[PDB]
């Protein structure tokens, strides 16, 4: 694809770039939508994959889409997408976390609900981002916040869960992949019956849990959900749910992802009710899509190679419609 690479180089040599750094200020969003470009791996560089993604600013991602005219003239359809944050291949997990999940950790101490989702094709970087990862960094900061004088008063304990969702069925990853069941009552309250919450006193305990759990969980065909639950005297104070979604590149997965978008869209419009029932994922998280102090972030992970271009565009089109 020598000519497409040449055109991409000419575009990049003229593009003056000012991407995100950590001295950009943390932003407080109800709905935060971001994109994360991973680097080409050694195998992609070996197969001579072209990088078709540029990030000229904090908010802007460009796709250099290779196109053919009817007369077989090669050109680039350079497509732009605008997000709350765009993270390039130099952004570490710590930098991503700062602008996404980290500002939502306080939310659960104010008695709110927080969610964080990684979304994109298999091989994009969802598990790398969540599972070092955002689960561990959130857990760390939860234990720093609850040792502070303000919140050390409240008598808070920290509990955790870790489950996967495959083909509309929930499996407990901390209790031997037991097939739990999700039930809803007349007041639209949802409970995952048989899901045990595990008490934890340190972030090191949680990392042992995530490692225990990850060993259990193709994991590209399932959702994995790790929850941090704050309880005040056994009474729930706050909850953070963090989800490594199934790869979006079949019919169960697609309806699940579509369901999630609609629930996030409803949260965005501060609606009293959302269409939570349309997948198991959204049913289990129903509580996180409603309320005054409910907040969410989604990280759309992308593979930058020319051969993934159509999957990249699908991911970006979806992420584009998550926040209005
Ligand atoms: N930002 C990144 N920097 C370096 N390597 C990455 C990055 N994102 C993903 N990878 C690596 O690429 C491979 C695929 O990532 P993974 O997290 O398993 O993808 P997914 O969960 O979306 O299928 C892994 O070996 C992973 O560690
Ligand atoms: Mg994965």
């Amino acid at each position: 694809n020598w000519e497409f690479a040449r055109m991409i180089k000419e575009f990049r040599a003229t593009l003056e770039c000012h991407p995100l750094t950590m001295t950009d200020p943390i932003e407080e969003h109800r709905i935060c939508v971001c994109v994360r470009k991973r680097p080409l791996n050694k195998q992609e560089l070996a197969k001579k994959e072209i990088d078709v993604i540029s990030i000229p600013s904090k908010c802007l991602l460009l796709v250099h889409e290779p196109k053919l005219k009817v007369d077989l003239t090669k050109y680039l359809e350079n497509q732009a997408f605008c997000f709350d944050f765009a993270f390039d291949e130099t952004a570490s997990n710590e930098v991503v976390y700062r602008f996404t999940a980290r500002p939502l950790v306080q939310t659960i101490f104010e008695g709110g609900k927080a969610t964080c989702f990684a979304y994109g094709q298999t091989g994009s970087g969802k598990t790398h981002t969540m599972g070092k990862g955002i689960y561990a960094m959130a857990s760390r900061d939860v234990f720093l916040l609850k040792n502070q004088p303000c919140y050390r008063k409240l008598g808070l304990e920290v509990y955790v869960t870790f489950f996967e969702i495959y083909n509309g069925k929930l499996f407990d990853l901390l209790n031997k992949k037991a097939k739990l069941r999700v039930l809803e009552d007349g007041k639209q309250q949802v409970q995952v019956v048989g899901l045990q919450e595990h008490l934890v006193n340190s972030a090191d305990d949680v990392i042992k849990m995530i490692d225990m759990g990850s060993a259990c969980r193709n994991s590209s065909r399932s959702h994995a959900c790790f929850q941090i639950i704050l309880r005040a005297k056994g009474r729930m104070h706050g909850k953070f749910s963090l989800v490594d979604l199934a790869g979006n590149e079949g019919a169960e997965i697609n309806k699940s992802l579509l369901a999630l978008k609609e629930c996030i869209r409803a949260l965005g419009q501060n609606k009293a009710h959302t269409p939570f029932r349309e997948s198991k994922l959204t049913q289990v998280l129903r509580d996180s899509f409603i309320g005054e102090n409910s907040r969410t972030c989604m990280i759309a992970t992308i593979s930058p190679g020319i051969s993934s271009c159509e999957y990249t565009l699908n991911t970006l089109r979806y992420a584009d419609r998550v926040k209005e």
